[PDB]
């Protein structure tokens, strides 16, 4: 460690924590082991290993605190984690070609990491996230992996690897242009041993996973907005730490002021979230967060991510904004649509099956129930749930895994219900195969282009054709 760095120690408070990434941040190359072992720390403290009449017999508003990273504690473990690096990989091995690496030495310094992990741990568990985990407990998360294989490539001044983040996925970018692609961690519930492997494959299969390509592949700082994306608040299930909910937010505020988010649009909406529970006076509102999100997909990354809308979709959900809701959910199905489900697409499939299945149902309950004695009246708000099975249906077609069943079938009708005959005719529906007007991409959907607007709703047949 450098004088600097230590100065800015020890550290006793949440803004101290800010200062020595403040510090970090200022510097060409960003000390990623130093800042994700500093994180480690003081997660473990505060949600791993937490501690917690007149006059009340304890603090009766709550309590908060902070544990005191000493500078002989954290070097102690940096000095660790490059002491074991520095020792397990000789790079006189491996010849460096002027600034740029071999895959061989990355697949090594992958396999040093992969090597130290526990044999037997449950992957799911939480706080394994950081480097504090993989130098204290010897456990990674499948991105914790990932991010380890980057900062233990950092302590060995291979400038040229960089972390690639999908928006369920991890990976490293080497070579010239961050052009060369490869796989160091897992996947899912057992499956990916991929390692080593280029991300072609994965980019050509079309699979939400690498989103056809236009993926994050981060600079140094970018991998520093990530570690405090992953910083975990959660104590147990009922309980957050408003102490790393504070840290989460002040730290993606540096991020956000010195431009490392223009181009990563889920700490946008991680930030947008931070704010909606306690707005920074001063700051934007959520809505502008949410948006300047949205703006970095369409803009850098071709319109191909699903979350910056899901983000949207949710605050305008909890607001019981039904109509700018729909609207949004509509739009998450319009980006799928143009993608396939794959095997490791388990993810994002559980969070539309959640929106279609459970939210919106509930949302549309409630909406109705506040009618008997609006949003269910405006065709335009049909409109956008019709947008949302049709971009799901299109996603389907051509998929290798079937998507729609059953229980999709139920919950589509149950929705469907909620709007008025009389309202949904209103809904001008054309069928492009090559009040509100609206196109269908889906075979399913124009399949059914005048029973979704038919006074009396053929329930039992629309179940039918929605599944097969």
């Amino acid at each position: 460690l450098k004088a600097a760095q230590k100065t800015l120690f020890p550290l006793r408070s949440i803004d101290d924590v800010v200062r020595l990434f403040a510090a970090e941040l200022g510097r060409e190359e960003p000390d990623l082991v130093l800042l994700s072992l500093v994180l480690g720390f003081v997660e473990h403290f505060l949600a791993v290993n937490r501690v917690i009449p007149s006059p009340a017999p304890d603090p009766p508003g709550g309590l908060t605190y902070f544990p005191v990273a000493d500078l002989s504690i954290i070097a102690a473990l940096y000095a660790r984690f490059t002491a074991q690096i520095r020792g397990a990989v000789d790079l006189s091995l491996y010849p460096r070609e002027g600034g740029v690496s071999s895959r061989e030495l990355v697949k090594k310094v992958s396999d040093v990491i992969w090597n130290s992990l526990s044999r037997s741990y449950f992957k799911d568990r939480a706080h394994i996230q950081s480097l504090f985990s993989f130098i204290t407990g010897t456990k990674l998360d499948s991105s914790g992996v990932a991010f380890a294989v980057v900062g233990a490539c950092q302590a060995l001044g291979l400038r040229d690897v960089h972390l690639a983040l999908s928006e369920d996925h991890a990976w490293v970018v080497f070579g010239p242009n961050g052009e060369q692609t490869a796989e160091v961690t897992w996947h899912g519930k057992g499956n990916e041993d991929r390692r080593g492997q280029t991300v072609n494959a994965g980019v050509a299969e079309r699979s939400w996973l690498y989103l056809k390509g236009s993926y994050m592949r981060c600079d140094r700082k970018m991998e520093v907005a990530f570690m405090v994306c992953a910083i975990n608040p959660s104590i147990d299930l009922h309980t957050d730490s408003l102490e790393l909910l504070q840290l989460q937010q002040k730290l993606l505020w540096l991020l956000y002021d010195l431009g490392h988010l223009e181009r990563y649009p889920m700490a946008l909406g991680n930030l947008a979230d931070l704010e909606e529970l306690e707005p920074t006076p001063g700051r934007p509102d959520p809505l502008t967060l949410y948006h300047k999100g949205i703006a970095s997909a369409k803009t850098y990354y071709r319109d191909e991510h699903i979350y910056p809308y899901m983000y949207l979709a949710g605050y305008h959900c909890r607001n019981r904004n039904v109509r700018e809701a729909l609207q949004a959910w509509a739009d998450t199905a319009t980006v799928i649509q143009d993608y396939n489900y794959c095997r490791e697409d388990e993810e994002i499939y559980k969070e539309f099956f959640e929106v279609a299945n459970d939210v919106i149902p509930n949302l549309l309950k409630e909406a109705a129930s506040l009618l008997e004695a609006s949003a269910l009246q405006d065709p335009e708000c049909f409109a956008h749930l019709l947008r949302f099975y049709d971009g799901i249906c299109k996603w389907e077609e051509g998929s290798p895994t079937p998507v729609l069943h059953v229980g999709w079938a139920t919950f589509l009708v149950q929705s469907l219900g909620r709007f008025e005959g009389q309202v949904r005719q209103k809904v001008r529906i054309v069928s492009g195969t090559v009040g509100p007007v609206l196109t269908f991409q889906s075979e399913k959907m124009k399949g059914m282009k005048e029973l979704l607007v038919a006074t009396k709703i053929n329930s039992s047949a629309i179940k039918l054709q929605l599944t097969a």
